[PDB]
């Protein structure tokens, strides 16, 4: 039973290359690199031969394979990239069966209602000491698997915990005053309410729009202004910004400016329409998908690993050179990198118990009615894991990547498999080191980094996060922003028009009648580092110039001021990239008697201007509610319920329940389990080069071993 | 007939055999060749080639015609390199012109017998004629000229020669200038140390039983207004010493507190300085792998089997919308010239010339062996000359093309540097992406074209990357690796008595070895002609301002914009939260904004950043080298202003570089500007960098700012 090779392999997602001269197919998918010649009775998988009962058949310039070829070859076992897990790792995300089970358990309570949605359903993390003992000592974890089930009953939040091992409900706790995140049905529900509104349709009509049905809405959280926005605190509201759909596939380029509808989600209707002056909708077609463009010729470039990968993925555990870590997915914050150790000549040393995105904010700077409340808390308010964007193979990640699928719960409690959710790829990153001693043979080696990449898209923005494992012990965390700008419709076509100056007070004129409103992107990473153990202290080293007191001709020297930062409050600080901040283990030293440490660099560079803080006066509410915006480094005592820089329920919050809260009591950071939070952002002033689609802009952070090792870590195994 | 593997590998090509397919894949630079044994044809970059003689298999080895390499690799089907029929006027002096220039000055009666040559370089034609050659194909109507800079003992003479008419045009002694360090100075110094009894006497005290195992290293001495005890007319170098213990790494064996001062015209030691005796650290600390075994690793290749997207026509490189010229200088290395971006058919100017301007690695330790220590690597040592050949596959990716480059050595003999510069395209993530909910994805891949050069001066190794983004951005990145300059000390660990004193000025990185703190400060000279040469420098400072428009916001995000009108004001600290543009006030994009490039002297780094010079403002080095203390400079274009540290910085007594060039504070309003970017690190050492330092990087960036009218990579309209 034959089938067409090319089409079948495409649909399966493999790259297919035919070489007419060699009469050879090269097939690539993930860890598998395959060669097969027509009519041969063996194929080659990752350097290894594989018998085929049925050879690839060529007929009138067209190849056919049996209908088991794909299984026979790709799933053969000669691709050793993925191996099966002997014992389930206690941090493995909830499975589909577990998700479904947690949903049946809460549904078995008399309180559940058919309207009830699920904001998040997630493994309730077992305790940290036991997870480490499993990872390093292989001790089983005897506490039962549990799940947190956070439910939205209309507008009310209930937190339920379930015990999955015993199929029982353990708790059911209403959470007073909390608003829940925006869920996928809210989007449809907002578009509908607008569509059924005669008022809104009339509002839209006096603004030029002739077919209201062509109006695309989008939902935003409203924030909190202690009543100045004229909106009651206890109702579930979203505001709604509108665009005209013109057929160019880019409604974002056709704002209907100065029209905002406020929607009550429980009443399912528009409770308020704010209207400002009428600004003609920008109408010119501005497609970003290529439809109006020539595709030039590019010569091929391929990164190939024809004997397979250097990493192994066992269940969710990834092993690579001296690294080992566990990689799992959460609907709110995306990827979670756990139990990170570095194998030092046989002994696994702890580096990081858990790293992930903490949260992020994208606040705007324009005071007008369509803008003044605008601040996306992408992970907290919209669920970034849920909104993961599948990796476009070979483009969003390099041709030598392996692409993992991940499973989370959707908002109605049903398992949802996200295809191509995370990319894993090894990459050449220049020379690791080099020395060309004059007159001698050179010495160079290559640097390899292992990257874990995840992309999440929220409305018009697309965010890329890379977790970068350097062979030498360094860890990089880089965030990339691309997508389509939020723009303001204005009257000016050029800076020569009479409204230009007023139109561009809060952003740049990037197209006719279009202004890229100025805003910030502020990312924060929650890094629970256990530098060769949990008992750590925070140390400062500030390079300084000191008068020379040692004699000789110099008036000055270069010296260091070294001091411990002994509490959370002093640890909350700006980052001066001219200084050194360490997380040290005061109980373990390297061979020179120096405390083993990691150097924490929240700002290692970026391609947009850098945000030195929040661009908000200190008396703005958004400033008040979100203290993480204003410092680049925080350190707090470990605590399993403190995970979000912006707080657990940030929608319409009135005070800081995040890093402000976690550090308010100013506890001791002396020789104890610490969690490091790095804030890094950009201040984005727009330019025409970014319209209609924005070229990816990057910021870089770094964690470097500092006297953690005794010598150059990549030198190699000692031969004597 | 000749054997394939031996012949191919002596030619520099990589040979792979695939037994399943019975196919050879041969790769060198831009050639990607496939050949089957017995086949009448082969493939070169995707294209068929008839062979006179098939590859034949004898005793399981392959044999090729004696003519194979030439027939296959030089067939014309690798189109990476094209012939240049009309030579660009910034083309570096050729080997013949180097020899010709040397004959011309040697013919003069003023040329003294053992004169050396610090630099023999193209004296280029005027900027305007060079642009008109590149943009309109107008011939420059000037003869080929060369600057010839000579060192007669310790005396500098600048001559100019006309190579076409083969005549000397000028001969000019340069008063008070000291010459850079030349290769023969290294051996001279080592010989003089070796023949000094006083020195063997000093060394012996310090615990050294065979004085023949002592390795010298020459350093320039700086300037201290006599406080160093050193005469200003004398051509001097100081000498720091290490012990060779056979580990291939003398750097790991300092003889601390012993400095000799050598006068190179007397050929003798004129001062020994001796401080406390510190035992020489002895433990073998090889960095070359002699004591190691690397772990086995699966192969990775980056392949371009139809060849490259760039074409290299002489030294002119074409790649996508970029065109530029690449040449080599013996002092500063690579020069990237007449750069333009092809905007939908029209070549627009971006950069007339960019290169390393100069750099400095100044130390912070006051002791006898350290206080004067400051390497000006290009200016004092000659980084082009000390170019380190790229190790194929390692110093650059497997898909690179490695260029050879020619300069003059210090005796005036042409010197061809193999694999002096690497060019390679690389994948750099998605160029842009938007995944609209429930719609088909849109993604394209970013490609960067990198030009990579490595120079090594004593213990360090510097990597420079000139990075062309398809979207109009240009990055310049600098990497540092090599071996740390260490101080020998008594302490073994931070628990010993001397540890605290021993580490006042640096980290303890091994037993008895402190990595003294210093800085790396690179400066880049960028004659940007933003869509023309008449430009102005514009600031845009994002600020928070009170809300005056109504509604609940108390504050708004606005910009303060103002021109920076003169050189002194343009010489500034860079706040990475602000924006600085070189704008063309005469030309605007479709929205009426002046076409501009955004200048970012600090786009990041893996080592701590220097806010400026880690020196009190009364230090001599601070006074001599203003360029260290500001990150941005902009000066009026001037043909003889090229070096941030000045033309002759050896024992300079004042600032003849950027301090001098901005001295009169001229106008920068709508005129030809030259932008200089200083970026630096402060290096506090750690054990992880010993015995060899993992490469650390700093990044800088030039981004188009309203230069174009839209996303520049969307492509041409249908
Ligand atoms: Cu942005
Ligand atoms: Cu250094
Ligand atoms: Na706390
Ligand atoms: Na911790
Ligand atoms: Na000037
Ligand atoms: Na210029």
């Amino acid at each position: 039973h034959m089938v067409p090779m090319d089409k079948t392999l495409k649909e399966f997602g493999a790259d297919v290359q035919w070489d007419d001269y060699a009469q050879l197919f090269t097939l690539i998918k993930d860890g598998a690199y395959v060669k097969v010649k027509p009519g041969a009775q063996t194929a080659i998988v990752n350097g290894q031969p594989l018998a085929l009962q049925v050879p690839v058949v060529m007929k009138d310039n067209k190849a056919w394979v049996s209908d088991t070829f794909i299984n026979d070859v790709f799933q053969s076992g000669l691709d050793q990239t993925f191996q099966v897990e002997k014992r389930p790792h206690p941090l493995n995300a909830l499975t589909a069966d577990e998700i479904k089970q947690a949903v049946e358990i809460v549904k078995a309570s008399a309180d559940f209602k058919p309207n009830t949605r699920f904001t998040e359903i997630s493994l309730l993390p077992p305790d940290k000491e036991a997870v480490w003992a499993f990872a390093l000592e292989n001790k089983p974890v005897d506490q039962p698997r549990k799940a947190d089930v956070i439910m939205l009953d209309g507008k009310h939040i209930i937190e339920a915990v379930v015990d999955l091992q015993n199929n029982k409900l353990l708790s059911w706790q209403p959470i007073k005053d909390a608003h829940g995140m925006v869920l996928l049905d809210d989007f449809a529900s907002v578009q509908n309410i607008i569509n059924n509104s005669e008022e809104f349709a009339a509002a839209v009509k006096k603004r030029g729009i002739t077919d209201a049905k062509k109006v695309i809405t989008t939902p935003l959280t409203v924030g909190y202004f202690d009543g100045k926005d004229g909106l009651k605190q206890d109702a579930r509201l979203l505001k709604v910004i509108s665009y005209l759909d013109v057929g160019d596939g880019n409604y974002w380029a056709h704002p209907i400016e100065n029209l905002v509808a406020v929607v009550d989600l429980e009443q399912k209707k528009i409770v308020k329409i704010e209207e400002g002056p009428v600004v003609p909708v920008p109408m010119t077609a501005r497609p970003f998908d290529g439809r109006d463009r020539v595709a030039p010729a590019v010569k091929p470039m391929q990164i190939i690993e024809p004997e397979g990968k250097n990493y192994t993925i066992t269940g969710d555990m990834i092993h690579w050179r001296n690294w080992d870590f566990h990689l799992s997915m959460n609907s709110r914050v995306g990827p979670m990198i756990s139990t990170v150790t570095y194998n030092d000549n046989g002994t696994k040393r702890k580096v990081m118990y858990e790293g992930s995105l903490g949260g992020m904010i994208v606040p705007y700077g324009d005071p007008d009615i369509g803008w003044y409340f605008k601040a996306y808390l992408d992970s907290g308010d919209y669920g970034m894991g849920t909104l993961t964007s599948p990796i476009a193979r070979g483009k969003d990640a390099p041709s030598n990547a392996v692409l993992l699928n991940e499973t989370i719960a959707d908002y109605t409690g049903v398992p949802m498999e996200i295809p191509r959710a995370i990319a894993v790829f090894e990459r050449y990153a220049g020379p690791e080191y080099k020395h060309q001693e004059m007159g001698q043979p050179n010495v160079s080696t290559e640097r390899r980094e292992l990257v874990v990449r995840w992309i999440s898209t929220v409305g018009n923005y697309d965010y890329i996060f890379d977790w970068i494992f350097h062979e030498n012990g360094t860890i990089g965390i880089d965030a990339g922003a691309t997508g389509i700008e939020a723009v303001k419709g204005v009257k000016a076509k050029t800076m020569h028009d009479e409204t230009a100056k007023d139109d561009t007070r809060y952003g740049t004129l990037i197209d006719h009648n279009i202004v890229g409103t100025t805003h910030q992107h502020i990312y924060n990473f929650r890094l629970d580092l256990d530098v060769d153990g949990e008992n750590n202290s925070l140390v400062a080293m500030d390079p300084v110039v000191k008068p020379n007191t040692a004699g000789g001709p110099r008036t000055s020297t270069m010296q260091v001021n070294q001091y411990n930062i002994g509490n959370e409050q002093d640890a909350a600080q700006k980052f001066d990239p001219g200084t050194i901040r360490l997380l040290s283990n005061p109980n373990k030293e390297n061979r020179m008697g120096n405390p083993v440490s990691y150097q924490i660099i929240p700002y290692a560079g970026g391609t947009h201007p850098v945000a030195k803080g929040a661009q908000f006066a200190p008396d703005e509410w958004i400033y008040h509610r979100l203290s993480f915006m204003d410092k680049q480094l925080w350190v707090t005592r470990y605590h399993p319920g403190e995970r979000f820089p912006e707080g657990k329920y940030p929608n319409r919050s009135t005070h800081d329940t995040g890093l402000g809260q976690y550090s308010k009591d100013n506890e001791s950071l002396d020789n104890t389990d610490a969690v490091v939070w790095m804030t890094t952002g950009t201040t984005h002033v727009a330019r025409a080069e970014e319209w209609p689609i924005m070229p990816t802009e990057w910021v870089h952070t770094l964690l470097k071993p500092w006297n953690f090792f005794d010598e150059t870590p990549t030198l190699g195994a000692l031969k004597k």
